[PDB]
């Protein structure tokens, strides 16, 4: 029921070898977990988000995003990232994305506190 | 039960003047809504987010980040945002956001797809 | 010669305490020395940028951008930051900027070699 | 006399297709031009920044950015893009980077000024 809602729900991999397991809601609600290759991070996170359920229909992209905070029962980074981007559907489907990564710090080094980068994520490897 | 549930949990307003109203759940989870006092949006909108619910406790922030999708009953602007930022507590609580929109695309303009920002949250005006 | 060559030449501080010496050439150019207040740094290191030497006359900021490598005589950081941003010109003028700060890394820590921030730079404090 | 200027020093084309031609100093500089694939942009602009050039000896890259004001002679998009990054050396060297695009804006407008991406460079295609 949403366009897209079939094309994002499943597992995603990234470049870095990162596992993305999603449901979309027929609403816009993105659930699922995270599991990072790299990192402080250890077996699966969880994972929320949001997407447009109605994109416009001439071939541009379905707007999402989502965060995790590093937290499970095994590790706490004290850290929290945000994926925004966008899922391209068809043979070769994509969600491609940038990330805000945020350590919480002292107000001293705040200034420090946010990587920044880039993830494409696809349906094998 | 999460240490910053409490001091997350309410409704917080940027220096554009938009509102975020948020419920922050013992376990890490971050609801509510948003209404942007800027661009093409009108209203509430969904967003859902995770924090760090057992933070550093030597002073540090407390990271956290959430998205919103822009479609509601009203609009569509097949665009979505997410904040990544930390909680900071006291007499001047604040949140301090870096954040990433993404609007959807064609493939020939997605060099041009993703605005980034920085929003301050306080607790008053 | 540029419309605001006169308005960004001088000497600029920011919300960390950081100062911008700048020279504006006719032509586009910036070019001057930056002290961070903040980090692995000390002393004096060049810059060099651009801004926009003919902005647009209905109210809108000047763009422009510039470089430190965090090399000099005393340090070297094994980093650069980029400013990107706007000169708004009046009784209290101010350069807003978002920044991107690379570090040099191994490949299997490239996701993690860039920060992000933003820095406001007023003519005073 | 830089570790890298000679690495640095050429022609360079991202995944758009844009070809950057820079020369490295010995101390740092980065001059040369830029020319855009995409975007409100024809032929060459002029581009400068800087490097480190002595950079870390443990095989991390090479820090370094740079600046481009999208007006010549042609046209004038009254915007700015710094790119940062690091350039890896070897069979397949690259250029990595993550950049910040602002438009002049209206003060109200201010909130959407800048985009963010990520370009690739290589010496060949």
């Amino acid at each position: 029921m949403g366009r897209d809602e079939a094309g994002i729900t499943g597992t995603w991999y990234n470049q870095l070898g990162s596992t993305f397991i999603v449901t979309a809601g027929a609403d816009g609600a993105l659930t699922g977990t995270y599991e990072s290759a790299v990192g402080n991070a250890e077996s699966r996170y969880v994972l929320t988000g949001r997407y447009d359920s109605a994109p416009a229909t001439d071939g541009s992209g379905t707007a999402l995003g989502w965060t995790v905070a590093w937290k499970n029962n095994y590790r706490n980074a004290h850290s929290a990232t945000t994926w925004s981007g966008q899922y391209v559907g068809g043979a070769e489907a994509r969600i491609n994305t940038q990330w805000l990564l945020t350590m919480g710090t002292t107000e001293a080094n705040a200034w420090a506190s946010t990587l920044v980068g880039h993830d494409t994520f696809t349906k094998v490897k």
